């Protein structure tokens, strides 16, 4: 007689950000030879 | 007779980040020779 | 006659950030010769 | 009822503003022979 | 009733502001012969 | 009822502000022969 199942299941791997942030914003300089 | 199941998952394997976040802001030089 | 089972499950495995954070802000610099 | 699996290696509301160097010099050198 | 496997290496209102480097010379010499 | 499996590898409200160097020299030799 009766009878119900509910299931539903969320599921990963490899898996994620492998993210470089990488700014070298290297200045501001003055060479004054005379 | 009267039968019910209810069955909620959530599941991972290797995951999340491997991030590198490197700023190098060398800067703020001179170089006065007389 | 009457059954219910409720099964709420989370799993993970070698899981988690490895992050690097390397900030290298070297300066502010003078070279000064007569 | 509901099941949702999100976000991953999403990225949100993010600045970067590298922003490097700059000179304000002001050259008022003086130089005579006779 | 409600399911939700969420966010893994998800990145969120950053700022990355690295701001290298200024100089401010005023090159003022004074040099004379007679 | 609810489950959830949640936020791993997550960064949120994160700065970085590495401002590296800067200079203010004011030069004012002054150099004579006669």
């Amino acid at each position: 007689i009766i009878n119900k199942k509910l299931d539903l299941s969320n599921v990963q791997s490899k898996c994620g950000s492998k993210d470089n942030i990488k700014h070298v914003p290297g200045g501001g300089s003055v060479q004054i030879v005379y």
